[PDB]
């Protein structure tokens, strides 16, 4: 067996996606740079296996892939037999029910916290103003989804079932950048299961570890 | 038979009925009339718990999220109708994923705004955003301009057979062309335009289309 191939930097949401999945089946890897600064992202070998030149990209023996959720599909598949082994289900009812959840985080929760970490994080790096009229809409959206979640994690403990699985795994990148990087981590701490729910799977090893190689590269 | 939740004249659910029929699966649609807010039932909440359509009930299992309830289909009746369909190993399963991926997170979004925009805003008026349109039309034809490169190299967007990775583009895809005057947009390019007039073509979409009519 040889180690996959992560194309990006662990600082993309998209691309730590791929990485705590790789963590949590035990797959080895190498990241691989893509800096657009050097025009990776445009070279043609690289636009043969991510035709948008973004990030992230996969390569293991057998294929290339790109799009974040559909590689993590392809590796909890492949690596089945391998660390957590319910973490995509380990049959297709439990897939299912996973991925329902996967599909209502890419639409609802994902495109809103991805929007407010940008205005509320980003835009005073670069010491630009922000767009107040952005920040309001997606913090109403965000509300609903939560409203739903904090009542699901009553009666579940995590998002598909009793145990973590890729559902809640899909939330950590955008979760992460809201709690730590703006000052709208309230969402999550005044809705008392969605609270617990953060401070579990955000305290797993998996997503510790990609916390970390942000500081090293 | 498999309950589908919805109206046929939803994205969302017209994603699921030509699955369905693709698939030769045998379905009852459930309607829900989100005019006299039954989407907001209890009943129906504990299915769909965003109270949206589609939902989607068989003899085992509830689900929500179009794209999940066709990937289950998909699996669960592997051997039915169009067989590769989404594949017929890990391999083609994921190189058909990927661009499943790609509809959802940059078609699906811009092409999506453009049909509220301008083939459900102007019925139930709403002011439309100059705007929201200007911006999505630009972000379209960029995702647009990719799709040509792969078509002009791939008869279909994931291989050269139709899989789901286009299947999940009619619904948007019909509407623009359809009942926008944005059908240039897929017109005006080459390899797209050989590609949605097969797409759009197929039986089972047309089918969807007619059920729309006979409600």
């Amino acid at each position: 067996a040889t180690p996959v191939k992560v194309y990006g930097p662990p600082l993309s949401t998209a691309v730590s996606r791929v990485l705590v999945t790789l963590l949590e089946k035990d797959v080895p890897f190498q990241i691989i740079p893509v800096d657009m600064s050097k025009g990776e992202h445009k070279k043609p070998d690289y636009l043969k296996i991510q035709p948008f030149g973004q990030v992230p990209a996969f390569q293991d023996e057998s294929i290339s892939l790109f799009e974040s959720r559909s590689i993590c599909r392809y590796v909890c598949e492949k690596y089945a037999d391998r660390g957590d082994k319910g973490l995509y289900g380990t049959n297709p009812l439990e897939r299912a029910s996973i991925d329902q959840w996967v599909e209502a985080e890419g639409q609802s929760f994902g495109p809103s916290s991805g929007a407010l970490v940008f205005q509320l994080a980003f835009a005073p790096r670069m010491n630009i103003p922000q767009d107040q009229g952005v920040i309001k809409q997606n913090e109403e959206k965000l509300g609903k989804v939560l409203d739903i979640y904090e009542q699901r994690l009553g009666e579940s403990r995590f998002l598909a079932g009793d145990e973590f699985t890729f559902a809640d795994l899909s939330h950590l990148p955008n979760g992460d950048y809201l709690v730590n990087a703006t000052d709208k981590g309230h969402l999550f701490t005044s809705r008392e299961n969605v609270g617990r729910w953060w401070n579990e799977i955000s305290d797993r090893e998996s997503w510790k570890k990609v916390i970390e190689m942000r500081k090293s590269g």
